[PDB]
């Protein structure tokens, strides 16, 4: 199969421009595709994830052009919720945002549409959103597996009292709370116990806000909604640059740095990645931020136990960076790994181990002991572009790694090794 060698980085500096934030891209289209008026998006990510989104939208009848680096998007708002039928099937890759977000947005009024994706999606879980949205209405028919795509969406969310499970996957409620605001009667979206990743809760709220919408947040354990609104555009909007895409170049900096700059991001992003930065800054990296960049650069690197349910997916670098750090590295309450590209926590400790590695893969956590040096391996990636990613750092050392599939990066960040070669110095 296709696979890509990196050889030794001996030092790490320079300043990459981010593609644009995944999460944000695909709540800003589907967004201005509900909303009234055009919107014009810039800074949009051009991706495997961004481009099934905008695939749905294209064959539910939205129109749209796009730049030539397809990173500009003016799109002409539906005014209201989008629909097919006919049983329209529309094939999400593996992609969650599109997947759970659609989900709960093609539930409001008639329609006969059917979500699928690729193999991994059916198996990743999607009924505690098919019991919120059922709960308030909405007729869902599980064509395969019980609780997992593929779904097909027969119409009828009207509204009302929804309870939803928040303790594996915030897009669940992200989903309901960007639909909720369109439904006929008002809603009360109650938490039944844990909210897992929160931040991404908070970038949902900012993009709703943004398209003119806000609702009330009883300290994320109830969201009251009122109904029969609709969503506005905001005119031109600027995406911001992708905080989880930033972790790799920020982690190369702490560990053989130099100084890498990332821009697109700064101290007032909504993304909650951003604080990847402040783990880098506990383990010894010096981190300096501005109103457009967050910059790294090489101090020292020591070993954390942290808890990590904040950071999720910029969480995974840390693992592959602890490789470099004095002491045993411990990232804990990331039970969510197991059900996102792949099992994460399975994947990252296997694929450790035969770097070197000494690892504890816990059910929730994953404990790992660096080993006194690196040796060469072949690195599975799971079709999972974090996992392609993260050990692009192993060649941060005086071994070289092999990468198979390495275009599977591609699901959020088709030019990775081409960006990582940049500031990748001889020298
Ligand atoms: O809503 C979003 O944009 C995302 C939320 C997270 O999922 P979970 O809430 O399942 O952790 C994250 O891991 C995913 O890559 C993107």
């Amino acid at each position: 199969m296709e696979s890509l060698t990196l050889q030794p980085i001996a030092r790490v500096d320079g300043t990459i421009n981010l593609p644009g934030s995944k999460s944000v891209s695909n709540r800003a289209l589907l967004l201005a595709a509900l909303a009234h008026g055009k919107t014009v998006l810039t800074n949009l990510l051009d991706s495997d994830d961004v481009r099934h989104m905008l695939n749905a939208l294209t064959a539910l009848g939205v129109s749209y052009t796009l730049s030539a680096d397809r990173t500009r998007c003016e799109i002409i708002g539906n005014g209201g919720p989008l629909h097919a039928e006919g049983a329209l099937e529309l094939f999400l890759g593996n992609a969650g945002t599109a997947m759970r977000s659609l989900a709960a947005a093609l539930c409001l009024g008639s329609n006969d549409i059917v979500l699928t994706g690729e193999p991994r999606m059916k198996e990743r879980p999607i009924g505690h959103l098919v019991d919120a949205l059922r709960l308030g209405g909405a007729k869902i028919t599980y064509l395969e597996q019980e609780n997992y795509p593929p779904l097909r969406l027969q119409g009828g969310f009207t509204g009302g009292n929804v309870d939803v499970d928040g303790s594996v996957s915030s897009q669940f409620l992200t989903a309901l709370l960007m639909t909720a605001p369109l439904a006929p009667e008002d809603t009360v979206i109650r938490i039944k116990g844990d909210l897992v990743s929160k931040p991404y809760i908070d970038i949902t709220l900012n993009l709703m806000k943004t398209f003119g919408v806000e609702i009330e947040n009883q300290h994320y354990q109830q969201f009251v909604v009122k109904g029969g609104q609709s969503y506005q555009s905001p005119g031109t909007y600027l995406v911001e640059g992708d905080a989880s895409s930033a972790s790799y170049f920020l982690a190369a900096a702490a560990i053989k740095g130099g100084t890498v700059k990332v821009t697109g991001i700064g101290r007032n992003s909504m993304q909650g990645d951003i604080r990847f930065a402040d783990v880098l800054e506990k383990m010894g990296a010096t981190i300096c931020w501005g109103d457009d960049y967050i910059s790294c650069t090489r101090g020292e690197l020591n070993a954390i136990d942290m808890d990590m349910n904040h950071i999720p997916d910029a969480a995974m670098t840390i693992a592959t960076a602890a490789l470099f750090a004095k002491g045993t590295t411990t990232l804990r309450n990331i039970y969510n790994w197991r059900v996102k590209e792949t099992d994460r926590l399975f994947a990252m400790a296997t694929e450790l181990r035969k770097v070197g590695a000494e690892v504890e893969e816990g059910h929730d956590y994953i404990r790992i002991t660096p080993p006194e040096k690196l040796n060469f391996a072949e690195i599975a990636t799971y079709n999972d572009h974090r996992m392609a990613m993260c050990f692009s750092l192993v060649a941060l050392s005086d071994t070289p790694v092999t990468i198979l599939d390495p275009k599977c990066t591609a699901k959020t960040f088709p030019d990775y090794f081409e960006q990582l070669a940049r500031i990748s110095q001889a020298a």
